[PDB]
């Protein structure tokens, strides 16, 4: 076990070491995060160390179409942006729905975007 020093609770909230990461430390770190066959990284040249994940690595606090019925913008409780997202690939759990963004990394829907997320989906989306 590398223990890793970094960890991502359900809600998205980043510690290192134990201690809290503001949110603009997290979106820093979130930059070189990576999640390849299933564990979490943060990859740089000379540094490549792992992240532990409870749920999803991202929370998704608001989204929107660039154009009527595009792909979707999404943005994280962290403060980062993602674009080209694919309600198409949506994946759901009993519990959760989460969407894809780039570098392996999913996103999970949080609570208070959870019915305007349904509210926007258009049967283009399926095409
Ligand atoms: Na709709």
């Amino acid at each position: 076990s590398e223990v890793p020093l970094f960890d991502i609770n359900a809600l998205g909230d980043w510690t290192y070491l134990g201690t809290s990461l503001p949110a603009k430390f997290a979106k820093l770190f979130a930059s070189i995060l990576h999640c390849i066959d299933d564990e979490y990284f943060l990859i740089t040249p000379v540094e490549k160390v792992r992240v532990q994940v409870e749920d999803a690595p991202l929370l998704i606090v608001d989204f929107e179409r660039a154009q009527p019925h595009s792909l979707l913008n999404v943005s994280t409780s962290i403060g980062t942006l993602h674009h080209n997202v694919d309600i198409k690939q949506m994946k759901l759990t009993d519990d959760s729905v989460y969407l894809p963004l780039e570098r392996g990394l999913w996103g999970k829907l949080g609570r208070a975007c959870y019915y305007n997320f349904v509210n926007e989906f258009n049967l283009s989306d399926l095409n």
